[PDB]
Parts: C-alpha cells; sequence; structure tokens
C-alpha cells in the first residue's frame, strides 16, 4: 500500500536496464551526426538517461508516466528501423520484453496503493 514505492523499484529497474547490453543503443540520445534525417521520421527522442534524469529530479508524478516514456524509446526504435530484422531494432525488442516483464508489478503496486488511498 506504499503509494511512494514505485519510485525506488524504477530506480532499481532502469539499474538492470543499463547493465544490459541490449540497451546501449539507447542509454543517450540518437546521435543526429550518424542518423541526420532521425528527427525527419522521429517527433520525440527518448532514452533511458532523459528517463533517469526526469525520475531523479522527482519530474515523474506516476510510473505509468515513466513507462510511457519507456514505451516511447522503444516505439522511436520502431519507426525508425529500415527493417524488422535491423540490429539495433532487434536489441529494443528484447529490452521492450524485459522492462514489460518488470514493470507489471510495479504499475500494479502503485495502482492498487492508490486505490487503497482512495477507498
Ligand atoms: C538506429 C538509430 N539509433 C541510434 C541509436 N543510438 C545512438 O545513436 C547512440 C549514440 C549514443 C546513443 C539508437 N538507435
Amino acid at each position: 500500500y506504499d503509494i511512494q514505492a514505485w519510485k525506488k523499484q524504477c530506480e532499481e529497474l532502469l539499474n538492470l536496464i543499463f547493465q544490459c547490453e541490449d540497451s546501449e543503443p539507447f542509454r543517450q540520445p540518437v546521435d543526429l551526426l550518424e542518423y541526420p534525417d532521425y528527427r525527419d521520421i522521429i517527433d520525440t527522442p527518448m532514452d533511458f538517461a532523459t528517463v533517469r534524469e526526469t525520475l531523479e529530479a522527482g519530474n515523474y508524478e506516476s510510473p505509468m508516466e515513466l513507462c510511457k516514456d519507456v514505451r516511447l524509446i522503444f516505439s522511436n526504435s520502431k519507426a525508425y528501423t529500415p527493417s524488422k530484422r535491423s540490429r539495433i531494432y532487434s536489441m529494443s525488442l528484447r529490452l521492450s520484453a524485459f522492462f514489460e516483464e518488470h514493470i507489471s508489478s510495479v504499475l500494479s503496486d502503485y495502482k492498487s496503493a492508490l486505490r487503497f488511498h482512495k477507498r
């Protein structure tokens, strides 16, 4: 029933993601010098350092907001990929499955804690 517990849970999940080799293309913003057309395709860049910094700044109110930004990292990779078999996109799919597997309980616990608070 702890309404604040999601924050440390998200910090720990981000630490695991940064240890994962599959996160390396997503740890910092996409390099616009190496992918010069990136902003012609992607409206809202997102990366894991931006997510971590937003969390540490106290600029997420809920784990749902964090989850929306993490999902944007994956949807950007899918939208920019030239192929569904591309290396970076394939890494995003594995990392997304890992993220979804771990965020599920964080979201469930937060929503149940909030329902208890408003009972
Ligand atoms: C396929 C386009 N794309 C590029 C990346 N990553 C980078 O450019 C690295 C420079 C630091 C992050 C991820 N996706």
